[PDB]
This record gives C-alpha cells, sequence and structure tokens, in this order.
C-alpha cells in the first residue's frame, strides 16, 4: 500500500495523550510499587484471635503467637498486637517470621532499615538482646542486627535496626525475623505492633516505592499516572471507601482499610507517596475523588453529600492549596511539601455508568462546588458520555473498553466520527484481554489472557494509532491493570508483572513504550488505513528537531508492504532508525521466559521514498528527520 504523508500537520498532539492507570490490584501497592517487604506488618483490618490475622506470620522453636486487641494499643488506628510468649523450659533462639510477599530478595549490595513497636505488658526482670534479621526458609542467617532491651520497658518503645546482608540469597525464599534467647526469655510475654521492613527506595525518598519496578514505570515514558482507582477508589459501602486523610502522616495513625480486590491496603502508599512520585518521574496526575457511589450498589442521597463534597475540597487542597489558607495545604507544608504540586485533571468517581441514576445530581453538586473552588481544574465523568445529560456540560469524559485483540484493531477508527465540539476524551482503562468475545471475563481455558500476547500488543497498537489520529478530541490513554505480582492475581493480562526478586515487562508494556517514547507533538496526516483492516499506521513529528515517528501496526497473519512517499517534504534524511516487536501470534513473555520476546533496534536507508515490509503480527516504529 502506497501511504503519502502530507507536509502540514493537521494539529497538535497532546503532551498527556500516553500514560499510566493505577489502583492497588493484584498487590501492585502493598506488595507491588510500595517497597515495605513486610506482609501483614501491622494487623491492620483483621480479626484478633483467628489464623487470618496472623496471615504471613510464623512462630520459631516453641514460641506462642496471637493477635490481640490490645487493651493499650501503639496508637487507636492499630488497635490489634501481635502478642509473643515464650514456654518455661525453654533455650536457643525462639521468636517469628514475616514470610513476606511470597519472598524476600536478600541482596549483599542492600542495605535495609527494619522497624517495630513492643511493651512488656508486664513488668518483668528479663535482660537480653532483642534480634532482627533476614533468614532462608530454611533457618540460616543472612543478616542480623541486636539491641538490649529490658522487661522493666512496659512503654511502647520503637527498635530502628539497618541491616547488611555481607551474602545474596540464591532465590527469594527467605524471611524476616525477630528472635530473643530463649533461656533469658523463659515464661516471658512481649506485645509487638507496627513492624516495617524497606530496602533501598527509588530515589532514596523515606516511604518510598520498589526501584525495580518505578525505573520499569519511568522506561515507558508516561506523561501523566491516573490515581487511585478504579474500583479500588469506591469501597464495598460508604465507609469502606478510599480516604485521603488516612493515608497521609504518620503510618502510627493509617488505619488502612479492605479494598476491592480481596485484601487489606495498609495505606503505606498514600496521597503524598504518589504525589512524590510523580515530580521524581515528571508525571502529572489524573487524580480521582469519591463520588457518593459504593459497589455494593448504595449511592447517597443528595442530602448527604455536602460532608463528602467538602472532604474532596480538602483532598485537593492538599495537593495544590497555598498553606495559610487551608488545613489541609498546612499538612502538606508540615509534611516537608510547602510548594503545591502539579495537578489539572480530576475525575468524578469510578464507573457511574453503573450507578447513572443518581449520578447527574453527584455529578452537579461536587461540580458546582468544586469547580468554583478549582476553576483552573478539568473535572472528568464517568458515566457513558452524553446519556444521562450531565450539568454543568462536562469538559471531558474516561471510556473504558476490554475487548478481543480482532476487535481492537477492527476498531481503530472508534473516535473519527466523533463530533468536534469542545469535548475530550480519556481512554482510561483498555485492554484486549481474551480471544472469547462471548466470555471475555471468563477463564484461562475459556480464551482469557494470563500475560498480554503479540496477537494482544498489535491489536491494541492498531487501536492506538486511531487515538493518535484523533488526539484533537483524545487527550490521554492507558491501558489497564498496570501491574501484577504473579503470585497474587485477581486480574489478567497486565501490563507488567513481577515475583519478590524480579520484573516481566509484556508485550503490550513494549507497545506502551514504542508509541509514547516515539511521539511528536505535530500530528502528520496521511492516507487513511482501511477501517475494519488488519493494517494501522500513524505519524506525528516533533515541532524542534523534525524527527519523524512513522508507527506501524501488522495485526494481522500475513505480511504487508508499505511505500512510504515523503515528496511533500523539502528534506528527509537518508537514513533513519527501525525498532520492530514481532513474534508467534500467542507467545508471551513469561516468569520462565521474560525476555521471550523483546523489541530489535536498527538503522535503514530512507528518502523520500522508501518501502518497509511490516511482519505478521508486528508492531514497528520507523524515525527519519523531516523538513
Ligand atoms: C457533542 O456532540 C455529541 C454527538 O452528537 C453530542 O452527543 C449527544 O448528546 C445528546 C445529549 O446532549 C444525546 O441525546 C440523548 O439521546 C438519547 C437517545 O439516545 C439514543 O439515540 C441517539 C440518537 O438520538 C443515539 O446517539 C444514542 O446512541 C448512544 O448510546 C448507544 C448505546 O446506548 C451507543 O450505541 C451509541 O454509540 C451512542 O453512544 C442512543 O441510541 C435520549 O434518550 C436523550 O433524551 C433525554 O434527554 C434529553 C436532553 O436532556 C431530554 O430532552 C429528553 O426528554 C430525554 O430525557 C437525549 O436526547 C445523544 O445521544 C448524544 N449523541 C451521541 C452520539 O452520543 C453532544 O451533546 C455534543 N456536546 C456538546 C458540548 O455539544
Ligand atoms: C478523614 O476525614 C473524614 C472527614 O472528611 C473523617 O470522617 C468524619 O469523622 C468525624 C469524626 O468521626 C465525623 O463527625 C462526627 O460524626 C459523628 C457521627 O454521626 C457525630 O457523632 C460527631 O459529633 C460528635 O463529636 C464531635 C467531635 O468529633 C463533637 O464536636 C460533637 O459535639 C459531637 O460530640 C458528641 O459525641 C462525641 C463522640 O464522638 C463525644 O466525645 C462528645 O462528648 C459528644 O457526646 C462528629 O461530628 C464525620 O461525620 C466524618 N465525616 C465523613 C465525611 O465521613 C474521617 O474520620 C477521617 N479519617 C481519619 C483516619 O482521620
Ligand atoms: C545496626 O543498626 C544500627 C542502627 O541503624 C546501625 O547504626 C547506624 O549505622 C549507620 C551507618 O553506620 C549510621 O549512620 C547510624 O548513625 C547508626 N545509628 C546508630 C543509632 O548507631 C548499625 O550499623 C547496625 N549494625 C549492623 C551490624 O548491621
Ligand atoms: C510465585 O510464582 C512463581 C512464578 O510462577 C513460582 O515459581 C514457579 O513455581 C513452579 C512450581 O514450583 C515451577 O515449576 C517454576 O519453575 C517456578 N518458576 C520460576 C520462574 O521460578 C513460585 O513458586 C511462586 N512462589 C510461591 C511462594 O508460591
Ligand atoms: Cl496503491
Ligand atoms: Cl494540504
Ligand atoms: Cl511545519
Ligand atoms: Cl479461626
Ligand atoms: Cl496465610
Ligand atoms: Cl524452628
Ligand atoms: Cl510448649
Ligand atoms: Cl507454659
Ligand atoms: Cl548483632
Ligand atoms: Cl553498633
Ligand atoms: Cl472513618
Ligand atoms: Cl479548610
Ligand atoms: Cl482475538
Ligand atoms: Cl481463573
Ligand atoms: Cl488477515
Ligand atoms: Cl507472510
Ligand atoms: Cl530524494
Amino acid at each position: 500500500v502506497t501511504v503519502t504523508v502530507n507536509k502540514n500537520p493537521s494539529h497538535t498532539v497532546p503532551s498527556t495523550l500516553y500514560g499510566l492507570m493505577f489502583e492497588d490490584i493484584n498487590h501492585s501497592g502493598d506488595g507491588g510499587l510500595y517497597a515495605e517487604l513486610l506482609q501483614n506488618r501491622a494487623f491492620q483490618q483483621v480479626t484478633p484471635n483467628t489464623a487470618a490475622a496472623l496471615a504471613a506470620w510464623h512462630p520459631i522453636s516453641n514460641a506462642k503467637l496471637a493477635v490481640i486487641q490490645d487493651p493499650s494499643p501503639v496508637s487507636n488506628a492499630l488497635p490489634n498486637s501481635l502478642q509473643f510468649s515464650v514456654p518455661s523450659g525453654s533455650s536457643g533462639r525462639v521468636g517469628f517470621t514475616n514470610e513476606g510477599f511470597w519472598g524476600i530478595k536478600v541482596d549483599s549490595t542492600w542495605t535495609y532499615k527494619a522497624s517495630l513497636f513492643f511493651r512488656f505488658p508486664t513488668s518483668s526482670s528479663f535482660s537480653g538482646a532483642l534480634t532482627v534479621g533476614l533468614q532462608t526458609n530454611a533457618g540460616r542467617v543472612l543478616a542480623q542486627n541486636s539491641t538490649q532491651i529490658r522487661g522493666t520497658t512496659t512503654k511502647w518503645t520503637q527498635i530502628n535496626l539497618e541491616l547488611h546482608p555481607t551474602a545474596s540469597a540464591p532465590d527469594v525464599s527467605n524471611s524476616f525475623f525477630v528472635t530473643i534467647d530463649g533461656a533469658a526469655g523463659a515464661g516471658q510475654t512481649i506485645n509487638f505492633a507496627m513492624f516495617s521492613l524497606f530496602p533501598p527506595t527509588f530515589k532514596n525518598r523515606p516511604n518510598g516505592l520498589r526501584a525495580d519496578i518505578a525505573e520499569t514505570l519511568a522506561e515507558m515514558g508516561p506523561s501523566f499516572f491516573r490515581f487511585p482507582g478504579g474500583n479500588n477508589l469506591e469501597g464495598q459501602t460508604t465507609a469502606t471507601r478510599w480516604q485521603w486523610n488516612a493515608t497521609v502522616g504518620s503510618l502510627l495513625d493509617r488505619p488502612g482499610r479492605v479494598g476491592d480486590w480481596g485484601y487489606v491496603n495498609t495505606d503505606g502508599l498514600g496521597l503524598l507517596e504518589y504525589l512524590q512520585f510523580f515530580e521524581d518521574t515528571g508525571m502529572e496526575p489524573i487524580m480521582a475523588v469519591w463520588a457518593g457511589y459504593s459497589l455494593g450498589g448504595t449511592s447517597l442521597a443528595e442530602n448527604q453529600l455536602a460532608p463528602y463534597i467538602q472532604q474532596a475540597i480538602d483532598q485537593i487542597n492538599f495537593v495544590i492549596g497555598d498553606p495559610a489558607k487551608s488545613a489541609p495545604a498546612a499538612l502538606r507544608a508540615s509534611l516537608g511539601h510547602p510548594e503545591p504540586f502539579t495537578l489539572r485533571f480530576v475525575e468524578v468517581g469510578n464507573e457511574d455508568f453503573f450507578a447513572a441514576g443518581s449520578y447527574p445530581y453527584r455529578w452537579h453538586d461536587f461540580v458546582t462546588a468544586l469547580q468554583a473552588q478549582f476553576p483552573q481544574i478539568r473535572f472528568i465523568a464517568t458515566t457513558n458520555a452524553w446519556n444521562p445529560v450531565l450539568s454543568p456540560v462536562p469538559q471531558s469524559y474516561d471510556v473504558h473498553v476490554y475487548q478481543t485483540p480482532t476487535w481492537f484493531y477492527q476498531n481503530a477508527f472508534y473516535y473519527d466520527g466523533f463530533q468536534r465540539n469542545g469535548t475530550t476524551y480519556f481512554e482510561g482503562e483498555y485492554a484486549a484481554i481474551s480471544t472469547n468475545a462471548n466470555d471475555l471475563f471468563g477463564t484461562v481455558a475459556d480464551g482469557r489472557l494470563a500475560f498480554p500476547t503479540v496477537q494482544s500488543a498489535t491489536g491494541e497498537a492498531a487501536f492506538m494509532t486511531g487515538l493518535e489520529r484523533n488526539s484533537d478530541i483524545v487527550f490521554a490513554a492507558s491501558y489497564a491493570p498496570l501491574l501484577q505480582h504473579v503470585n497474587s492475581t485477581q486480574w489478567t493480562p497486565d501490563l507488567v508483572s513481577y515475583d519478590a526478586g524480579s520484573v516481566i515487562k509484556s508485550t503490550s508494556f513494549f507497545a506502551q513504550k514504542l508509541f509514547a517514547l516515539n511521539k511528536g507533538d505535530q500530528y502528520l496526516p496521511s492516507t487513511l488505513p482501511t477501517n475494519g483492516g488488519t493494517l494501522h499506521w500513524s505519524i506525528t513529528r516533533a515541532s524542534s528537531s523534525g524527527k519523524t515517528f512513522i508507527k506501524i501496526a501488522n495485526a494481522g497473519s500475513s505480511a504487508q508492504s508499505l511505500t512510504f512517499q515523503l515528496t511533500q517534504f523539502n528534506s528527509v534524511s537518508s537514513t533513519g532508525t527501525l525498532q520492530v516487536l514481532t513474534g508467534p501470534e500467542t507467545a508471551s513473555n513469561t516468569p520462565e521466559a521474560p525476555q521471550a520476546i523483546v523489541p530489535k533496534t536498527s538503522t535503514i536507508g530512507t528518502g523520500k521514498t522508501f518501502t518497509y515490509n511490516a511482519p505478521a503480527f508486528s508492531v514497528s516504529v520507523i524515525t527519519v528527520t523531516t523538513n
């Protein structure tokens, strides 16, 4: 096919076009991006005197463990303690282990920071060392540190010790431990709370993020981060919704919450940790606020909304407010960040097409109040576009689609027929999740993708060529979900997978990275692809350099050739770069073969006329200079 490129740009490509969608799913927060290594670190939101309260915790030797509702807790936000007792007639190391989130990576080049709180509920004459460390799950110590404690310590006391392993472990089958000498400790009871173990973090931020995951997200070149949900924003009930103010300040004041994916969230990854990550990566937020609906189906009545509207104003003031003018803005300053953060976009709710009966008054009342406080923010509606009719008129809508790979190439012209009437569209969640059109959300046996495939990535890439062509009205787009712990999964496929030790970049990750890193600010019109065909392309140009990015998705089973005609331009470079992602249709990156499918980069001859043979199931980028 001959593709003639117009030397005259039609529109500017928004700076925000490609970004990330985040919620705590598949242990993407706790156990994922948040660097904390201990699971169930503070017994948040568990029922005392149950086995489930002791999740991830195990005795060493004859230790007796129970999670209790502490008559004197370390904080009212953390009402549960671990009650540790050593039987009389004991000797040798006695204590407990934390198995982590299906392991702990022990690396000799890393310094770890361990901490815990303890007290003796009854004053005793105990005198001896409290040792913390890292061991193999077989029981051999890889790193340790200790401090002297006394049984007269009846007040809650924090212990802070560093750990230096000298060996890396051979695998991630390792545990954190806390022990005393069982002879010195025989008959003793100690209450413990609020445990923590951190590795070195991204940009050395206190309470920060896991470095290999954070660097992988930065490598994609994203322009925005949508957070904190997603379903995980909404709660099962009004009482279980995400609340900003429960995620800020001391870890002793963060109660945690049961999220929407079966596990407790510590809220250790809270609002200030998010905002610091954006500052550290150059991403801007698309921040959601809770809008009066929860996933059990309850809408708050219109006359019940006012306190929830004020809580959304407080959340925004924390991000952008003048510290002299509000308590939340003064709180951000008191936490070490008096400058406001960037915030241009706020999403009102999540998937309110499920609650469209009440969204018109929830939208009206939230946006009337929030727009008056923050005239400079763009508020994004979450119902289906224009049905129901909202007031005030939304400037933007969030559109989600999960479909087959074939649907994505067949619908690359989704936005071409939309009116240009001042509304912008956010593709806030998309993915090709299954080859089964009639059971998309089923099992792997019935066509669900365990991991993205070359087929799914090339379909998504065809759909993305249409997002770019229509970027006069499409301002932003994010694959979802972003992250997956391979040992605790509620949804597949996901963009980036990991275990306690390593990260797997999917085919879909490489497609997102190829699109986001090779994006100009000028859209160059070209010959239109066939509407419903397998072969798609989009051309953009960097106004300052004349770098010209030709993106080509062949989502079909046969090779196709393209003849590019750039004879309108004054000058085209004699050479260009080629970046290709291709492989067998059903090939995936997996924990067993994590680099099965990776892009190949080369340099090719180009000029005003050149030909490219797009392999079956491929995503290609050709970069030339034009003026
Ligand atoms: C920008 O341009 C867009 C596109 O033209 C405008 O979008 C239109 O907005 C109006 C409201 O402002 C919508 O009108 C409502 O229409 C429904 C009937 O919907 C059905 O019929 C439509 C043809 O009329 C059709 O477009 C619809 O298709 C959509 O939904 C289906 C699935 O549901 C989907 O398959 C399609 O792809 C579309 O997504 C649908 O089949 C009608 O019931 C409404 O009447 C109620 O509300 C009005 C106004 O308050 C009231 O007077 C009535 O009494 C009643 O209460 C209402 O007319 C129209 O559907 C939108 N069109 C599309 C394509 O979405 C948009 O308004 C423009 N914005 C600006 C800023 O100008
Ligand atoms: C995050 O912030 C949200 C707000 O955006 C917080 O949620 C709000 O929590 C407050 C405090 O719980 C709650 O306000 C109370 O509503 C209660 C239940 O309907 C009222 O009973 C209560 O009035 C009493 O307490 C006030 C002081 O808190 C007194 O000033 C008042 O006179 C009342 O006093 C009686 O009751 C108390 C016992 O509480 C007693 O000491 C007195 O002697 C007297 O008997 C409050 O007004 C809000 O309704 C909640 N708002 C929302 C939107 O949910 C949330 O808790 C924060 N989370 C964290 C972790 O900090
Ligand atoms: C045990 O932990 C202590 C407390 O973290 C470590 O002591 C710190 O070591 C660092 C690096 O030398 C110093 O900057 C801190 O000032 C020390 N703090 C205190 C309070 O002493 C000690 O290095 C650790 N020991 C081992 C063997 O790992
Ligand atoms: C976490 O998941 C990983 C990846 O699936 C598991 O490691 C695999 O385990 C199976 C079953 O033993 C083996 O056949 C594979 O060789 C393992 N793969 C890799 C890449 O190591 C791991 O066992 C899981 N961990 C826990 C604690 O369940
Ligand atoms: Cl032709
Ligand atoms: Cl022209
Ligand atoms: Cl120009
Ligand atoms: Cl039980
Ligand atoms: Cl368990
Ligand atoms: Cl043992
Ligand atoms: Cl015993
Ligand atoms: Cl006993
Ligand atoms: Cl030691
Ligand atoms: Cl020391
Ligand atoms: Cl509460
Ligand atoms: Cl205020
Ligand atoms: Cl398919
Ligand atoms: Cl399943
Ligand atoms: Cl075909
Ligand atoms: Cl072929
Ligand atoms: Cl020439």
